[PDB]
């Protein structure tokens, strides 16, 4: 298991524009085109991420190849926040993987705000940190998803994934 199959059993694959769980128009594995309610909106933000006129619509390449471009922003974005980075430079390499899912799916200023978490994390708090998490807004609006990440957190293995 590495991030990349991680994320792409959390977030699966369409190839056609299609609404997260908050409504917002999103492609690929995961892909946030626009928050705005405009359809014609998503698409023009669709073809200059692709570079054609894709009329809504994307091969299995292009989804796979703005997913690794997403990842690389998720990891950067921890890399460059002074509040994040110490945190998973301290966590072995499965727990940061589920420090990268959180970033993917809230983005880099919603994940530093779980200030409390990040401090038991450092700590390598386990448990504390695991019921900490589950006070969420996050937890309770994605569950599943939630659970299979803090589980990565608690125990520091692929177990919720297996
Ligand atoms: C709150 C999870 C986390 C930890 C470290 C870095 C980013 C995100
Ligand atoms: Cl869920």
């Amino acid at each position: 298991m590495n991030i990349f199959e991680m994320l792409r059993i959390d977030e699966g694959l369409r190839l056609k524009i299609y609404k997260d769980t908050e409504g917002y128009y999103t492609i690929g594995i995961g892909h946030l085109l626009t928050k705005s309610p405009s359809l014609n909106a998503a698409k023009s933000e669709l073809d200059k991420a692709i570079g054609r006129n894709c009329n809504g619509v994307i091969t299995k390449d292009e989804a796979e190849k703005l997913f690794n471009q997403d990842v690389d922003a998720a990891v950067r974005g921890i890399l460059r926040n002074a509040k994040l980075k110490p945190v998973y430079d301290s966590l072995d390499a499965v727990r940061r993987c589920a420090a990268i899912n959180m970033v993917f799916q809230m983005g880099e200023t919603g994940v530093a705000g779980f200030t409390n978490s990040l401090r038991m994390l450092q700590q390598k708090r386990w448990d504390e940190a695991a019921v900490n998490l589950a006070k969420s807004r996050w937890y309770n609006q994605t569950p599943n998803r939630a659970k299979r990440v803090i589980t990565t957190f608690r125990t520091g293995t692929w177990d919720a994934y297996k």
